[PDB]
């Protein structure tokens, strides 16, 4: 009993298995799907999550990490039904998922009101049910690190530190969003080691990639830049030692609503590595090893 | 049969009556209510808003126009449920209410594909009910008129020349905001009269007010600065002959989650007014004549 499992008892950090460390079974914005649900077809979403979990196990997924969270349209009932029907490990998350400012309801609110929003989710349970946020995800981008993108990197510090959960971030590639969000949550107290900056195999930058990894945090290289270009990045960081802290997904959305699958580094990314000369301790490196110590 | 109704059969436009055109039964973030809803009470909104139109029509309101829409929390079941509860005439709306960037979702997507939406919800019906939207509602703030806010008013035009529905919009008083949408509204082929820009009373420049007014559109002297100026402005700019361009509201909520009463303007400005010599015809012109016109 350590990390809490949608639908299911917890279970400890060390019995994980092969994971999936960042993949959403559905996003939306909550606002469009509730003003115009004609747009919508949950029925299509949901078989769509439950194929691709189904694939993604009979390559050997044991959890998958679901990192959707308020602005992306988290729905644990939907997330329970998906593990109803497949027997998936499925790991929700809290969090607030913007770029620029928080929805009006925070006008006039702390970061400590923020983190207790998290810190009820971890402890009591997501949207009225039992099923609890097993890590904060929170994101920055191409607006950079403004007022409100702080409050809730220092909100996430808060939660980490009251409940030693994880922290997942999106991060924007081509600007210094990772490096800042690494550097606000470990000068707020947070352990490196338990934060993944994502989205960086965007970029073939190895030099800042490698300073993030440096620096003590997972890098993602999720996303799963041509994927040709994503695996010279992922070959060259395993090549020059990296395989510690990376972690790949697909950052795969089985049904997104914006104007590929979740198997693709099953088909692709891992036959490529394998063809490369990378061997099977470093793939068990990347998808076992990683998330039991960033959830342990 | 000319104004939808929540509700009810339609109403000529001639029969809307005393109308209180910028009225929000309930407003709140919809991606914080779908994820953290221990946050809210529905029953006590639910109670605090029928309490709130009872008291109106105490006052002699028949219609009341809600402007809530997407941003704000629009739930036309919630509506038809106070109805249900209180016989008055509802107008609900459709539009976006944004001040800087458009949900995730309107990611390459076009500014008819925006207009389509506001159409669905005149044409069709609200959140798949056959209740239909009568107006659009769109905003700017402190941030101006950015490239996702422009894109919003201009799909509000195309709104309104396929249907002839209005379009009351949200502004900031202190800046130019109302200024320009009602410029691009009006190059877009709005006639100015179909028009209402909201927020005015916020300021006492009475020259950008009467701007404005001059210009054809109604001034919303809602959000009933202190009362007592603006009982001032709106005595001012009836004593100066705008009472036929005036709109008053108190823009009440009558439950918001942000971190006082729908009948403040029957105990305190109406009263103000005619302590001040304002006379019935005007009451009358402000309530009743300028809404038929908006609507008509
Ligand atoms: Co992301
Ligand atoms: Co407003
Ligand atoms: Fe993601
Ligand atoms: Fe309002």
């Amino acid at each position: 009993m350590r990390i809490p499992l949608v639908g299911k008892d917890s279970i400890e950090s060390k019995d994980i298995g092969f994971t999936l460390i960042h993949e959403h079974l559905r996003a939306f914005s909550e606002a469009v799907r509730q003003q115009w649900p004609h747009l919508y077809n949950e029925d299509e979403e949901f078989r769509n999550a439950v194929n691709e979990v189904k694939r993604a196990m009979q390559f050997g997924v044991k959890t998958i990490v679901d990192p959707t969270v308020m602005g992306c349209g988290r729905d644990i009932r939907f997330m329970e039904k998906v593990v109803k029907a497949t027997g998936i490990n499925l790991v929700a998350g809290t969090g607030i998922f913007i770029f620029i400012d928080l929805p009006f309801y925070f006008l006039n609110r702390s970061i400590d009101e923020i983190a207790d929003l998290f810190i009820h989710d971890i402890k009591e349970g997501i949207q009225g049910t039992l099923n609890k946020a097993g890590f904060v995800k929170i994101a920055a981008d191409e607006p950079g690190i403004t007022k409100d993108v702080e409050k809730v990197i220092r909100a996430a510090a808060i939660a980490n530190k009251e409940t030693k959960v994880p922290i997942i971030t999106h991060s924007n590639a081509h600007n210094n969003t990772g490096l800042e969000q690494q550097r606000i949550l470990t000068e707020e107290g947070v352990d490196p080691g338990k934060i993944l900056i994502g989205h960086l195999g965007d970029t073939d930058n190895i030099d800042y990639i490698k300073k993030i990894a440096d620096k003590g945090s997972f890098i993602g290289l999720d996303r799963y830049l041509p994927v040709d270009k994503r695996n010279e990045t992922t070959l060259r960081l395993i090549k020059d030692g990296y395989s510690d802290k990376i972690m790949i997904s697909h950052d795969y959305c089985c049904t997104i609503d914006w104007g590929l699958s979740i198997t693709l580094i099953f088909e692709d990314t891992i036959p490529f590595l394998k063809r490369n000369g990378v061997n099977e301790e470093v793939i068990a490196t990347i998808f076992k090893e990683n998330p039991k110590k960033f959830f342990s």
